[PDB]
């Protein structure tokens, strides 16, 4: 069964249900943008993100510096209807490629179940929604209705290749780290990809290689979806917790620090740089958060709003958090169940495991150096498919990851920028 029932076209008429002009409630003032609901709880906005961050409201290139050195600017990308149509089709195709794998079906199911907690009440006896976990949808009569959602895929902001799962903050609460969760906005483009090097000694050296192989963008989207899963379950690791990398002399020359949240998300050997003591600390911390959620639930005796029953919403959260329910109706956290869900979200859903399901070549570690950015077009089936990505069966591209080989499959990649040697190491 496909993940996305509808093969939307960008110019399909609005209907106020799954094709609609919307606003993001605390982006602040914005004009409505056309958006597409591709699955329960999941929307796609084919626009550059000038909305989620007040200080990132324009796309022009210039010299705030060339920092991060890995960056790419084009203020015109994703400004036309044809681009937006292709964006919507590309994103859809990547969701289908992900969903076609058992691991991706598991991850997307977890994401859909991961409704942001109704932790907005100032009154313990009432359960209430946090309104930054919604969008405002223009209805056919021109009025707005509030719709809760879990995930939005949106185009990148000024730096086209800066992909990220981000979310609106709360005055008091760290929603992504307190077990609550919050609606995630993933800046992403299917229209570009990264180069990497097939030899580890080259890929992890900042001075070598031009980016012979292209990352499959399904892996890149999966990576961001894994962050969104952490953040929807409120178990993201504070970016302040960093591996002050000491396993790569070039990282060390520039004092490069990599978050534990990134090492977790990559998985494989990288995750082992989070030591067992610190893993246990995080596991304890988050277990404690789930406990607070159970207590909050138990204290609630009425629901606020007319959307759903209080039993419906307690069941939603009992299912999300896999809570136990006692004879009196008290919720509790079962330690075996917590450890299993935590482990599913953090050890099973990893970039390294997706590479195994997609059978693609990929970076072997997050602790490498980016080589290049390429323009791509995955929408034509002659270029890329749900089942094979670039490595099309029964062609010269089927074997040896030849489809990802940008030299062999050169028609599918246009190098836009080299990053090798730009680095200060
Ligand atoms: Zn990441």
């Amino acid at each position: 069964m496909p993940f996305v029932n509808k093969q939307f076209n960008y110019k399909d008429p609005v209907n106020g249900v799954d094709i609609a002009y919307i606003k993001i409630p605390n982006a602040g003032q914005m004009q409505p943008v056309k958006a597409f609901k591709i699955h329960n709880k999941i929307w796609v906005i084919p626009e550059r993100d000038t909305f989620t961050n007040p200080e990132e409201g324009d796309l022009n290139p210039p010299p705030e510096a060339k920092q991060v050195p890995v960056s790419y600017y084009d203020s015109t990308y994703l400004s036309t209807d044809n681009e937006k149509d292709n964006y919507l089709k590309g994103v859809t195709k990547l969701f289908e490629r992900i969903y076609s794998t058992d691991l991706g079906r598991m991850l997307l199911t977890s994401i859909v179940r991961g409704i942001p907690f109704w932790g907005g009440s100032t009154i313990d006896t009432e359960l209430k929604v946090i309104d930054t976990n919604s969008i405002n949808v223009i209805q056919p009569d021109g009025s707005y209705r509030s719709e809760e959602l879990n995930l939005v895929i949106i185009g990148p902001s000024a730096d086209i290749i800066q992909f990220e799962s981000k979310s609106f903050g709360h005055e008091v609460l760290n929603l992504t780290r307190n077990g609550y969760g919050s609606t995630q906005y993933i800046r992403f483009s299917p229209d570009f990809t990264f180069g990497f090097e097939e030899s580890l000694e080259v890929d992890t050296n900042p001075l070598l290689g031009a980016g012979k192989f292209a990352t499959d963008p399904a892996v890149t989207l999966a990576h961001e979806l894994i962050h969104a899963g952490h953040r929807l379950y409120g178990i993201a690791i504070n970016p302040n917790r960093v591996f002050k990398v000491n396993t790569n002399a070039y990282y060390e020359m520039s004092g490069l620090e990599v978050s534990f949240e990134e090492l977790r998300t990559f998985g494989g050997h990288d995750a082992k740089f989070i030591d067992s003591l610190q893993e246990n600390e995080f596991r304890l911390y988050y277990y404690n958060k789930f406990k607070d959620i159970a207590s909050t639930l138990n204290k609630a005796k009425s629901i606020v709003g007319t959307t759903a029953s209080l039993q419906y919403m307690k069941n939603v959260f009992k299912e999300k958090y896999l809570l136990s329910e006692d004879t009196s109706g008290k919720f509790s956290v079962d330690k075996l169940k917590f450890d299993k869900l935590y482990k599913m979200l953090t050890e099973i859903y990893t970039e390294d495991n997706f590479v195994k399901f997609f059978k693609v070549l990929n970076r072997k570690t997050y602790l490498n150096f980016d080589k290049a950015v390429f323009k791509i077009n995955i929408v034509p089936k002659v270029n890329y498919t749900i089942y094979d990505g670039f490595n099309l069966r029964n062609t010269n591209l089927a074997a040896n990851f030849n489809g990802q080989n940008t030299e062999i499959n050169n028609m599918n990649f246009t190098k836009l920028k080299n990053f090798t040697g730009l680095f200060e190491f």
